[PDB]
């Protein structure tokens, strides 16, 4: 109780110095996704909305925690920083943004500062939102630090199984969904009837397949047709396809926010994905395979990655959601924190580059 | 027998029952004689250097992945195959030839003339033999439920699949995984790591359109590119344009029974019933809501084959027919499963309306 209100603060600030939190935690940092899961749920009300018992709640997401492997970038600190983004994504002031209100959420930690600001909860149901915060805590689990590709390349049992199509994403979903299932004391949607559950089970599944990269140009322009046409009215909120929309890209932009956040963080991301990278080139290498692109330890090309990152995955899609009015920001004008992170680092990254 | 066989295949209508019943004791091995006699009869053993021996050894297998239920089975699979050849090979009224990169030509049979075009001539050798092969292994391993029980019932496979095209995944996934599970299976060895990878691809496709649940999403972007009055059809040259017409292929030929001869269509409405009322039997055990048309003392068997007729398979005949690419004769032009597919039609609504 006293451990709450100094967490719930610290993770206000987009840029949630969250590597403290595992240093903080020390010989507990195992446990960060389950605490962080139950701070955000309190905060935002979901466990009165769908009265869920604390006991399961807690049970499962232990579970769901050590699912995810001891690697350097595809581990439960992710999926803990993701589910981070999604939150405040869908909670804090977002200018010019029309309110509305079937359950909705509000985070305790903090009111629209008045009628000019909205927030997604105000206009996606409560249900659909907790599916999203859910998919964020599964929507790595059991990775097992290689890509699609090299698992397609080598004909692994999984990319067999799943026909080499979003081979990764769909082992998340299935296993952590099997997991739910697999005992009693982990059914904390007991509350939820037949068609609720269903749902949610569906509105997860549909955020966690999004994440795979290989569709993510498919979502850019589907979203930019909805959102982003000048002669169309953007996202009609009252629908079930262009809410599922919003948050597919929403978690797609949680899933890659690094380039979007402060320096620090940022570069600590990075250290980590290459550090994966590395291990399976390494492991290309002995089964005499072509090492994939920036994966040969002995010849990084840091910034050529950095670069090409920024400009082909996450510029285009911070774009669309800033044209589509979606992100967090306040009025002068609009100052959006992330897009100056975002246009900072892109600059600092061209300039590696160039020079 | 190779000769007895080949004539009697040359009829749209061939008469498998007597084919099952004149194999008796080794009707077993039908789908594996078949699929043998059909590679021969379009030189695909020849043109891809296919050892007998792993050609057969696999196709055996793959029969034996085929349960002993009503309408799944071997029997159906070797329907379907024989439908695809046949639809591929024959000659189509009006359509240009171009290449008759390898290609076939039916050992049993010639255009009459060049008025005439086979599918043969315009699809590359590579590209039907995935479609034949995809026949073979679209059902492997069916279980004798829908997708809708599996799903409804949480059933392990749905789990696995996150309910997209459950059986339809599983029938590729476990088909591949056998191919794969031996070397004495390898009869594609002789293709290098590209044409494989590509083949593999384009079976997959061609197994995942079967998923009746995608069936107005394929018949949409079909008619698009084939059936537009504005635009110039089908691009043979062109790799999508190609795969999506072999995609409808198939997804005629599994539901091509109301297109036969009325013998044929009642056979096969009879399975899949049986099949049916099985579920609807386990439905009931487990206290479910019994499916339509699944409570076999309540058959509705007219609204059943009339519904479907009008809203499965007659739009996509009629979209296969508008697109030219059915095979007939000129006189006008006679297609003999549009005849077939309208007496039939006819037939069922009669049985509706008046009794
Ligand atoms: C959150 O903070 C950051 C996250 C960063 C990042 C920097 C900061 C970065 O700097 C260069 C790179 C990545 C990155 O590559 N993540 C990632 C990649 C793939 C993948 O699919 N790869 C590499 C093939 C591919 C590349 C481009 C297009 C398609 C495919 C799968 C997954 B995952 O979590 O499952 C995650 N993430
Ligand atoms: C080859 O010749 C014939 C084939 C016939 C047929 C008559 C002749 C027939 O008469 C009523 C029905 C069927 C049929 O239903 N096949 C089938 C259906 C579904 C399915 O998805 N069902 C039942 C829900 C559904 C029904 C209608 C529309 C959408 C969904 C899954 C699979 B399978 O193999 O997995 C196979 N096939
Ligand atoms: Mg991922
Ligand atoms: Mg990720
Ligand atoms: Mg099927
Ligand atoms: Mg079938």
């Amino acid at each position: 109780v006293e451990e709450y209100d100094s967490l719930i603060e610290k993770m206000s600030n987009w840029n949630f110095p969250i590597f403290e939190l595992v240093e903080k935690m020390g010989e507990d940092s195992g446990r960060i996704l389950s605490q962080v899961m139950y701070t955000l749920f309190q905060d935002t009300g979901l466990l009165e909305i769908f009265k869920i018992p604390t006991q399961q709640f807690m049970n499962y997401f232990r579970a769901l925690e050590n699912g995810y492997r001891d690697i350097p970038y595809h581990n439960r600190i992710h999926a803990t920083d993701v589910l981070h983004a999604v939150w405040y994504l869908t909670t804090r002031p977002v200018p010019g943004l029309q309110q509305i209100h079937i359950a909705y959420i509000s985070s305790k930690s903090c009111s629209n500062p008045d009628e000019s600001y909205g927030c997604l909860s105000s206009n996606i149901p409560a249900l659909e939102l907790m599916a999203l915060y859910v998919a964020a805590a599964m929507h790595d689990y059991d990775h097992p630090g290689r890509t699609n590709e090299f698992l397609v390349a080598t004909n692994a049992p999984q990319a067999v199984l799943y026909n080499d199509r979003s081979v990764l994403e769909n082992h998340h979903a299935a296993s952590a969904w099997n997991l739910y299932l697999s005992r009693p004391e982990y059914n904390f949607l007991l509350h939820l009837d037949h068609v609720e559950f269903e749902r949610f089970r569906f509105l997860v599944i549909e955020a966690i397949l999004a994440t795979d990269l290989k569709k993510h140009f498919d979502f850019l322009a589907e979203f930019n047709a909805k959102a982003n046409d000048v002669n169309s009215n953007g996202i009609e909120w009252s629908n079930e396809n262009d809410r599922l929309l919003v948050c597919q890209v929403c978690i797609k932009l949680a899933d890659i926010n690094g380039p979007a956040k402060v320096r620090d963080l940022h570069l600590k991301w990075t250290e980590g994905i290459v550090n994966e990278f590395y291990e399976q080139g390494d492991e290309e290498a002995n089964l005499g395979l072509p090492i994939s692109p920036f994966m040969d330890r002995s010849d990084p090309q840091l910034a050529k990655l950095q670069e090409s990152f920024i400009t082909h995955i996450v510029g285009p899609l911070c774009n669309s959601y800033d044209a589509a009015g979606l992100l967090p920001g306040q009025w002068l004008r609009i100052f959006c924190q992330l897009m100056h992170h975002l246009t900072e680092n892109h600059k600092i990254w061209k300039e590696n580059l160039y020079f």
